[PDB]
């Protein structure tokens, strides 16, 4: 089938050994250089590769002495912090699966998520502690809670350093620790949760094989970033999620200084880019607005920044192009993937930007676009459902064989639930989620297309689009808008603006509501259910 698109051979073949073995190999190399692994942008605290490796090795030994066996389970519940990856790396080192969650989960989400992954130990931030304690009342198999981001015991709980001390012999030599080899294709490494799900979280089982494939991509000269000493990357993406998880672990393989930024006011963002001499930034679409509108770019030395990348949700072509222009870059680097595919499976190749494209199929992967009804493959410039196949496909959902079967078909293809197409040169374009399409008469209107028009208006800060039920037409496109501070538009002004830029079918017949915040998930995907509720309210 000439409709199947096949990625090229990786520059660097997948290395032998587990994901833990590969992380140890590379982290050790950078430790001996005296390189910095993590930096908290706002406090300036650094962890060297040496320190980070040592603590991860020591925690690995501590977890074994505690009694965890291969295929045991631990979790994190934490907002981004520079310590986040210590339990991740320790777990990869010893073959104990790690279930990352964020302090920002609701209690309903967290009780469900940890109820699935069943961690013996939870590494909680101080901020997340109350939620973890509450969850433990239901998930009573959680034996131990350790405080991730404290140097001292906190509210009666052992901090990370105390847990290590209490579970390793005095004088223990970290240098003596050995990574545990595992059955690479079968051994669960991580249990992840998607963001912006319409249901409760499912546990996505990712293996060592999945991760070591990502490591080949991350170092790839075309599909990743080249190793270069102590180079700094600014990251704003949630670590507990696949997007932050696998960009960050890839950066550690590459020896980068990971500059973690948790505050998004414009001055902090730009001061961080400048002060840490960041060469790359990895963003969610919302933050492009800041850069496009900023009047302060000129006040900072931003000359080190040579790559701006996006992922997680649709990025307006025109907003991306404007920001790339401001920074005198060819284009925005993009990646598209799902939690269930580990990381990005379509990535902008270096030297192969195409306006609007999400990129090309990554090495070792294949992709196709299928007809929404027949499920047969399509040629170029034909919209349908994107499907992918390759060694980053998850092992399956935890204890949910029905959901696994719905996602990955009898021929091994993962159905992404996303509409897109590829062009004659095989660049893929991702339009929106199938479940998000607005069924106006016989049309299927993608909210992202309307959101892009709205985000181009200089008086609009943010917007989200969803369908309002209608007896005659089925659904009407409607919008929630956050106005820029000091600017005003009426509902009619917004509607008329949109009507001037779009086809008849795409008009905002469902109306416009003004709000302080557009409901979005943790990686920027629009919360349609929440938008529909706002639109329904008499205002
Ligand atoms: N570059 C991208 N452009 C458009 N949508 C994206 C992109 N990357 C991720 N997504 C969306 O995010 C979904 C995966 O979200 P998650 O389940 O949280 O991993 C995909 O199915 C897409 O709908
Ligand atoms: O929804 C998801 C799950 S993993 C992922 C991404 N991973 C990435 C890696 C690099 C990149 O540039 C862009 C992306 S998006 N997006």
């Amino acid at each position: 089938d000439e409709n199947i698109v096949v990625g090229p051979k990786p520059f660097y073949p997948i290395e032998e050994g587990s994901a833990g073995t590969q992380l140890r190999k590379y982290m050790e190399r950078y430790a001996k250089l005296g390189a910095i692994a993590f930096t908290n942008a706002v406090t300036g605290v650094d962890y060297s590769y040496a320190e980070y490796l040592e603590k991860s090795c020591c925690l690995g030994k501590a977890l074994q002495n505690y009694g965890l066996v291969v295929d045991g389970r631990i979790a994190l519940c934490s907002e981004n912090c520079e310590e986040f990856f210590i339990p991740v790396i320790a777990g990869l080192f010893i073959g104990v699966g790690v279930a990352p969650t964020n302090e920002i989960y609701t209690l309903r989400e967290l009780v469900h998520s940890l109820g699935i992954s069943k961690p013996t130990i939870v590494f909680s931030s101080k901020k997340g502690l109350d939620k973890v304690i509450t969850v433990q009342k239901t998930v009573t198999t959680i034996k131990t809670i350790v405080i991730l981001d404290s140097k001292v015991d906190y509210r009666g709980y052992q901090c990370l350093d105390t847990f290590i001390k209490r579970n390793t012999p005095p004088g223990f030599q970290a240098s003596s620790f050995k990574t545990v080899e595992v059955d690479r294709k079968e051994q669960v490494a991580l249990i992840m949760n998607s963001s912006g799900s319409t249901g409760l979280p499912k546990g996505v089982q990712l293996t060592h094989e999945n991760i070591v494939t990502r490591f080949s991509h991350a170092r790839d000269p075309i599909y990743g970033n080249q190793v270069s000493p102590g180079t700094a990357v600014l990251t704003v993406v949630p670590f507990h999620h696949g997007f932050g998880m696998f960009t960050t672990l890839g950066y550690l393989i590459c020896g980068f200084r990971v500059v973690m930024l948790t505050k998004f006011d414009e001055e902090t963002f730009l001061k961080t880019l400048q002060d840490y001499k960041c060469t790359s930034v990895i963003l969610v679409p919302t933050l492009f607005a800041i850069l496009n509108k900023s009047e302060l770019l000129n006040k900072y030395d931003l000359s080190n920044l040579v790559e701006i990348a996006s992922g997680g949700a649709p990025l307006s072509k025109e907003v991306g192009e404007a920001v790339a222009r401001r920074f005198n870059l060819p284009g925005v680097r993009q990646g598209y993937g799902l939690t269930e595919t580990t990381s990005a499976i379509i990535i902008t190749p270096e030297g192969d930007d195409k306006p609007g494209a999400s990129g090309k199929v990554v090495p070792l992967f294949k992709a196709k676009v299928i007809d929404l009804d027949t499920k047969k493959s399509l040629g170029p410039n034909r919209r349908g459902e994107v499907c992918v196949k390759g060694p980053m496909l998850m092992k399956g959902y935890v204890n949910n064989p029905e959901a696994t079967k719905e996602l990955i078909d009898e021929e091994g293809w993962l159905h992404t639930g996303d509409i897109g197409y590829y062009d004659e040169e095989k660049h893929f374009f991702i339009v929106d989620r199938l479940k998000s399409l607005i069924k106006y008469k016989g049309y299927q209107v993608p909210p992202a297309e309307l959101e892009s028009v709205l985000l181009q208006h200089p008086s609009i800060f943010d917007a989200g689009v969803a369908g309002v039920p209608d007896p005659v037409a089925g659904e009407l496109p409607g919008a929630v808008v956050v106005l820029e501070s000091g600017k005003n538009m009426t509902e009619k002004e917004v509607m008329d603006y949109v009507a001037s830029q779009v086809s008849n079918a795409k008009r905002l017949r469902g109306g416009v509501r003004f709000v302080d915040e557009v409901p979005k998930g943790l990686t920027g995907k629009i919360d349609g259910r929440a938008i529909r509720e706002i639109l329904k309210k008499p205002v």
